[PDB]
DNA sequence: CCGACGCCGCATCAGC
DNA sequence: GCTGATGCGG
DNA sequence: GTCGG
């Protein structure tokens, strides 16, 4: 937190541009600046010093100078004062309300938590769940609770079929001391890039977790991705744990390493690695790394037997998950 | 100066 | 129904 | 908003 004041400023700017301006590239520009400053190992003393970093340009350098001189940014002070912007920013904090729905709601005069409750009939299913658990979804998950959740998921998956492999990814696999949610990568030998020899592979796992009352609600569910809600069991007389977001990704077993690279993140790390891949003539998704032809169309998948193989193709030194939290 | 900015699953809607 | 575009979030 | 060519 050497530069926490500056990085906070940039994150609030990114959030404004995404939620209010609906300018996604400015959102990513600010987040990239925040990320490169967050790993800068000195306490930044000037905008000129910051502008040396890749992704900090003239405009952000000027803002950093204003912030360093005064402790504030007038642009943000004005934004915090604006009723419509503040209302749109707030509504997007509900899971399932994005910038478009938030502005639509605010236009209809729906601007507060109380307004959302009174107008629950105007919400789709995802948004209704996000409003129901708004408070809980604001709380972090201590790693100690992540470890308990991991134990339940891995044991329940094993009971369905001992040939499943479940891997907790996301910030947890990066070693974080707390997480916003739980991300579970799932494989089964019957599901590969070549064939699907069994149906309902994800369904069966979801059903087992619902059966033991771990999964409590479903936000979305398809053949390979589940997004929903779970809760640790509590003891007699003890307050219930907060409800938590969980999302599960079933990945073809022969594409495990591309999948665990993707699901480990961070999101900014994935964007930077995939951008570097492109510069090196490759494209990376959660399934494959493919070379780009002379016209730039993806070729055939390249052999991959470890995460490190993917780094080697694009000429990056390997980075352990804990060093991927960008 | 300017185009390019990672890549994709699921829910929902419009148009047919 | 299906396809394609869009919103949202992983 | 930033940057590479
Ligand atoms: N825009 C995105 C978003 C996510 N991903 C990948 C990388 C991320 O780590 C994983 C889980 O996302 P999550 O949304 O769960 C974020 P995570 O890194 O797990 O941190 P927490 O806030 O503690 O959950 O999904 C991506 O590639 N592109
Ligand atoms: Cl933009
Ligand atoms: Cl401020
Ligand atoms: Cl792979
Ligand atoms: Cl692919
Ligand atoms: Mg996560
Ligand atoms: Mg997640
Ligand atoms: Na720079
Ligand atoms: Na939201």
């Amino acid at each position: 937190t050497l530069n926490g004041g500056i990085t906070d400023m940039l994150t609030e700017l990114a959030n404004f541009e995404k939620n209010v301006s609906q300018a996604i590239h400015k959102y990513n520009a600010y987040r990239k600046a925040a990320s490169v400053i967050a790993k800068y190992p000195h306490k930044i003393k000037s905008g000129a010093e910051a502008k040396k970093l890749p992704g900090v340009g003239t405009k952000i350098a000027e803002k950093i100078d204003e912030f360093l001189a005064t402790g504030k940014l007038r642009k943000l002070e004005k934004i915090r004062q604006d009723d419509t912007s503040s209302s749109i920013n707030f509504l997007t904090r509900v899971s399932g309300i994005g910038p478009s729905a938030a502005r639509k709601f605010v236009d209809e005069g729906i601007k507060t938590l109380e307004d959302l409750r009174k107008n629950e009939d105007k919400l789709n299913h995802h948004q209704r769940i996000g409003l129901k658990y708004f408070g809980d979804f604001e709380k972090r998950i201590p790693r100690e609770e992540m470890l308990q959740m991991q134990d339940i998921v891995l044991n329940e998956v094993k009971k369905v079929d001992s040939e499943y492999i479940a891997t907790v990814c996301g910030s947890f696999r990066r070693g974080a001391e707390s997480s916003g949610d739980m991300d579970v990568l799932l494989t089964h030998p019957s599901f590969t890039s070549e064939s699907t020899k069994q149906p309902k592979l994800l369904h069966q796992v979801v059903e087992q977790l619902q059966k033991v009352h771990f999964i409590t609600d479903t936000l979305s569910k398809g053949e390979t991705k589940f997004m929903g809600v779970c809760q640790l069991p509590s003891k007699n007389d003890e307050k219930e744990y907060p409800h938590r977001r969980i999302d599960i990704r079933l990945i073809p077993k022969d594409q495990y390493y591309c999948g665990v690279l993707y699901f480990t993140g961070s999101d900014i790390f994935n964007k930077n690695m995939r951008a570097h891949a492109l510069e090196k003539g490759f494209t990376i998704n959660e399934y494959t790394i493919r070379p780009l032809g002379v016209t730039g169309v993806a070729g055939e998948p390249l052999p991959v037997d470890s995460e490190k193989d993917i780094f080697d193709y694009i000429q990056w030194k390997y980075r352990e998950p804990k060093d991927r939290s960008e």
